[PDB]
């Protein structure tokens, strides 16, 4: 599922993201938009051959299983494939678990290049939310 903007912060606010540890929802849509471009079935190989998932980009190595990452971990404990669902359900739940690890949304490489340190606001600016 492709989500549209206001759509996708809705949804992100529904399963209680708005604020989560702090961060409030237009960091998380500028993440989704940046790692996925909304697009729930988003993958992509990392060259330590681990991969990311979903529209958060959680990634193999540490939080998902998708039985090609050897020495893994699967924190979240769900198969990788969990974070493509239309149901954003899993990965936000994925995610609350990521950015309370300890460094926060800087987790998502994204997020700190192109969302930490703007106007992360106009993300849901004319959103009935
Ligand atoms: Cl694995
Ligand atoms: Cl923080
Ligand atoms: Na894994």
């Amino acid at each position: 599922k492709v989500f549209g903007r206001c759509e996708l912060a809705a949804a992100m606010k529904r399963h209680g993201l708005d604020n989560y540890r702090g961060y409030s929802l237009g960091n998380w849509v500028c993440a989704a938009k940046f790692e996925s471009n909304f697009n729930t079935q988003a993958t992509n190989r990392n060259t330590d051959g681990s991969t990311d998932y979903g529209i958060l980009q959680i990634n193999s190595r540490w939080w998902c299983n998708d039985g090609r990452t050897p020495g893994s971990r699967n924190l979240c404990n769900i198969p990788c494939s969990a974070l493509l669902s239309s149901d954003i359900t899993a990965s936000v739940n994925c995610a609350k678990k990521i950015v309370s690890d300890g460094n926060g949304m800087n987790a998502w490489v994204a997020w700190r290049n192109r969302c930490k340190g703007t106007d992360v606001q106009a993300w849901i600016r004319g959103c009935r939310l």
